[PDB]
């Protein structure tokens, strides 16, 4: 068990390679930890292991009003997408700065489910952009990567500005 | 196409003369557009990086490189909140370092066809803004670091 705190760009640690997660059992408490730190958020509705300092391959999102429908993905992965479109994202990662962003609007990805079993899910919905953001994290990608480098100055200005000011 | 003058030159190190007849700065301005949009990466270009020394400035963040915004006899009139940023400058090339900027400014400036102008900004802007203008009194962002950078950054120029 453990306190988890979001990590904020810069901050190497939301850089590392995501290790693939080989014993299912030995993350739950990880998992129930993730949830609680995202439900903890006014906004957020995913949020990946590297964000909060650990390497373990687990995304969890929920997009739903009342924050009682969490999906979490263990080792995920696309396997398939097309039509891509621009969508504005932000990141808990990236606070205080939004920018479009190019995804896929028709997803498959793969993945195991809490209890390990083999989720395949297909979407056009929002979540398919929702999945691909959290799954950048596990490379360690922030969505800025794919911005001008003038706009990757500016997020980063923005984010310091965001953190030095932050009330407790 | 101007070409775009590297450290060290004294050029950039002069002082620059205010403009009184914006009209004769006319053919300048769209020299300096003209030549900051040839450059693969800049966001503003001063008349000293071309070897002039009349007092102007151009400016454009945005994607496309379509807003460009002109300044003329720009001065700093009220600044807050220092903060470090990385900067870079067309005429130190492939040298980057944290400097210091107000990260809260008030300009004050003509645009160019002279009529008065006052940009009140605490976004990106306000740093582009003063690292032109220091421009235009001939000094380069190296000049804030320690020797030991400056040392360096001699060496990085060179190179490219
Ligand atoms: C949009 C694609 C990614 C969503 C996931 C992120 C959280 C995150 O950084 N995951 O790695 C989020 O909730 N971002 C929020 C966000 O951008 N939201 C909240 C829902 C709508 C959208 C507004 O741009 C901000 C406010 C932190
Ligand atoms: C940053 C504050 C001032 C920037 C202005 C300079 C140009 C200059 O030398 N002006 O006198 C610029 O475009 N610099 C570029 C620069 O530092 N850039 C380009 C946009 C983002 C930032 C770092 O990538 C380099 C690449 C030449
Ligand atoms: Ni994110
Ligand atoms: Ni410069």
């Amino acid at each position: 068990s453990a306190v988890l705190e979001i990590l904020t760009a810069p901050d190497p640690r939301l850089r590392v390679q995501s290790k693939q997660v080989t014993d299912v059992a030995s993350v739950q408490t990880l998992i129930d930890d993730l949830l609680d730190t995202l439900y903890a958020t006014d906004n957020g509705i995913g949020l990946a292991a590297p964000q909060v300092g650990r390497e373990e391959a687990i995304v969890v999102i929920d997009l739903s009003d009342n924050r009682d429908q969490p999906l979490v993905l263990i080792n995920p992965k696309v396997v398939s997408g097309s039509n891509k479109e621009m969508g504005q994202e932000g990141c808990l990662s990236v606070p205080d700065y939004y920018a479009d962003v190019e995804r896929y609007t028709s997803v498959v990805v793969e993945a195991l489910d809490r209890e390990g079993k083999p989720l395949r899910i297909e979407t056009s919905d929002f979540l398919a952009i929702v999945m691909q953001h959290e799954i950048d994290h596990l490379s360690g990608n922030l969505f800025i990567d794919y911005l001008s480098p003038l706009k990757q100055q500016m997020a980063m200005k923005k984010v310091k500005k965001h953190v030095k000011n932050r009330a407790r």
